[PDB]
């Protein structure tokens, strides 16, 4: 049988599993829906969420920190985000396709230093006190959310800061904002910029695959730090319309992939909803959707207009790409004929001719 | 809303939630409830617990072994520990303030030496078989309990000990003891003393924080072995009465606080109970009390009395202490100006400066 | 009490527990059920599967590929392994007593070069996507399972492949097999033979306790890589019928032993079913079933006929083994005096000496 779309426990539609947590003229912080809700065939997973954010430009997030640490990419823009430590400051100005980790408990902010270009950032979290949720905890004072300050008592916030609870209240609580994405004066965004491991980038190094129909960009765990205490590698491929990514399949990574920009098709073969029958899962992915490839699952994706994909890789330490056709990294036909010959009907100089008769890789037609 | 003791999820009064395993003249035996029952928010603690040993002066605990590692830590007093393994028999006397890790399934005993000041000590458990409970099997043949040789069949005893049951059961089994803990002679005593990683004292080290009201004294996993391998922090701080310690929050690591002597308020702003509305919670603390305080969550503690308490890092490694006022660490002062004059209501410049007042720093005033 | 075989949560009977995959002529492969589902006592095994694999001479398993890491192990014959990357293979021939881990996703297949000789293979999995259960895909196409590649739409397979779905559907697809275990020619097999970290063999080495009446092979983390990963140790240890090995208990590793050949009867003295009494666990077991012994308790086997046994060790680092009696590894004995005086009834000077009699070591009469 084939689970579409609806039924598809995989493919995640923007528009209905995404739960905004802040909107306003100035841009939309929400948040994906837990994996492991949908099926154990994500049981891993649970410990994960996805977070977008969208902020138009000459705006800033306000200060706060998160109970989780926080995988940071940005799809597209660039924005100067601001790590703050009890003992200094540290900033830097991110361009599309930067990512940088962000230690649970790090206050900071960001803001789009562009003037027209709309900044997106997509971003992978990891819970500390609970494996399934986070709590952002604000400390700006809105019409939205409310200080965390103001959860001590009058004689705490007295002693603590020396004043009158009256001085206090004015200064920090209720003339402010109403959200906690605030728009700025050129001149106040100039300012904080004049400042801007640390921040590495994906698309900024030879691609793993490459033609005329599409590249493919992967940063892994054993060249890289942050990535690899989240033990985790970042991946970044477009394809031209009518391409075709060969069937593979990642050999121990489970991978959360997200549509940046563009159309495609997504053909998963995986197990059913314990047998052997195999069933296919198909859907229809666009902008900002979410789709999660298990580990070890066969999957093609198909190009309907020019895209490019990011893609999370959890579990990804030594993972491999296991193409089942074409010429490079195709396990099939690394399978001597005596074997092949058994595996299916036909004779093994048949199976392998056949094998051997697209000579391209990775990114062909269709 | 203000959730106080009774309906407050991280209060854990002593008479209440430890359940007693052993108790008599010379001492008690008690568990701390499971975590995780009580909240969500703590869910990542289930496989930890917390236990309470009192022992009162020239007694012993009889051999036994459990199937938890255990990081043991003396509250009050000083006891002699000492860890058998098939290939040797190790001992140290272990002042107040000293802690050492107990590898899961090292047999061992602990005696109090001293001859009138009685023996404190809090033990965090980290269970192997079942993540929520450990087995404590004792060598002993007690009125109490029996000695678990006393599970094997005759047959097996018999060949296992070269000797009729008869001999066997006479010698190993039912003169004996009433309970686990037994007083001994001074005589006794001073024998098992002249013996006497390895244990190590946290209290022995330029403290971290320190002044008039009070003095911070902290041990890293990243400067000790044992520690590492449970990936925690022990932390030992005492308070002048009036003292209060500024609002700060740990970066990463979930805390384990036990109250050791004296009296205290705590003030810990959370989650309520996916919104971003923050809920207080608070509840005054006494001799023996737990409380848990969640990674990020802000919290504010005020001695209203002479007081010191231990604390349990649980993943700590890199933690970091953000403090929301005074001088020292003070994430909120190393927000650039342009920000805050966002974020708060008031200027820049008069939040700031309002920030600034306070010149004291974590121990201050009341 | 005495819970036995029935009512025996540890004990795991072969025909019941097993749960056969596939089955014909020429072999057949089977999992064990989950062990958590039987008791909390074995919370932390659900993580693992236990995998039994039978073929008879001369037969192949067809390629395929799980989404678990895969710890194999040769109970009895020799079988020739071959693993398949993207980028090359790679095979060796296994003796009896040989293992070696398995990448999750690694595609691969076995075949029993031997002519009359059977093959029989215990396999510990540990699977990915979900920590209770895997998914083998097979890259066959037989009348009991389906091609993986089969999953995909004509459209894919079509410019995947270049070539009409027809052409592809009769190479690859509907001549075939009827099963996953097939039979080959001498000839064929004498071909793939040719080429036969890498495997290991725990049997060749010191044996760590060895006597007249049995000898003890261990492998540990601390000397294989491979090992390492999956933070556990192999065990292989034979016994002449009569014998027994001395009362004894794992520091910290929990153990998963399966009956190779012979029969035994088992004695292990654990938790009931919070507090500290112990109830004994009893059962006999035969060739090819499967007994759990959890971190720390106390355990006795009896070879009632000459058996050989392989034991995983889960939670294996730095794990020690504590014999209740006997000369060497007795902690029993490292206990001074004074202590066991008091420990039990009778003097220490007897307790001692009764301990000191049995001279024999962990392989004794009976």
């Amino acid at each position: 049988s084939v689970s579409r779309g609806k039924n598809n426990p995989f493919y995640f539609n923007s528009d209905r599993w995404f739960h905004t947590l802040f909107r306003n003229q100035f841009g939309h912080l929400r948040v994906l829906q837990r994996f492991d809700q949908r099926s154990k065939q994500m049981q891993n997973l649970e410990n994960y969420r996805v977070v977008e954010f969208n902020s138009k430009p000459n705006t800033l997030l306000l200060p706060h920190h998160a109970d989780a640490d926080f995988l940071l990419v940005v799809l597209n823009g660039r924005a100067v985000l601001t790590l703050v430590n009890p003992d200094g400051r540290d900033s830097n100005i991110l361009e599309q396709g930067h990512a940088q980790k962000i230690p649970a408990g790090t206050t900071f902010f960001l803001v789009n230093p562009d003037d027209e270009e709309n900044l997106r950032i997509i971003k992978l979290a990891v819970p500390v006190n609970n494996p399934h949720r986070f709590q952002d905890f604000f400390l700006s004072s809105t019409e939205a959310q409310q200080s965390y300050l103001q959860g001590f008592s009058k004689n705490i916030l007295e002693a603590s800061f020396d004043s009158d609870i009256k001085e206090i209240s004015r200064v920090l609580f209720g003339s402010q904002q109403e959200g906690v994405i605030v728009e700025l004066k050129r001149e106040q965004i100039r300012e904080l910029t004049k400042h801007a491991d640390q921040p590495f980038n994906l698309r900024n190094q030879k691609p793993i695959y490459s033609n005329k129909l599409g590249r493919w960009f992967e940063i892994t765990p054993e060249k890289n730090p942050q990535l690899r205490d989240l033990d985790m590698f970042i991946r970044s491929v477009d394809m031209k319309e009518g391409s075709l990514l060969l069937p593979h399949y990642n050999s121990k990574a489970i991978v959360i992939l997200v549509i940046n920009e563009g159309k495609a098709n997504i053909e998963l073969v995986g197990q059913r909803e314990e047998s052997w029958e195999v069933q296919r899962y198909r859907a229809e992915l666009s902008e900002d959707d979410v789709f999660i490839i298990p580990a070890t699952y066969p999957v093609a994706i198909n190009a309907t207009s020019n895209l490019n994909f990011f893609a999370f890789g959890i579990n990804a330490e030594n993972n491999q790409r296991n193409f089942l056709a074409g010429e490079k990294d195709n396990v099939i036909s690394e399978i001597p004929t005596e074997v092949l010959d058994v595996t299916f009907p036909a004779s093994g100089e048949k199976v392998q001719k056949l094998i051997k008769k697209q000579s391209e890789s990775q990114f062909v037609d269709a």
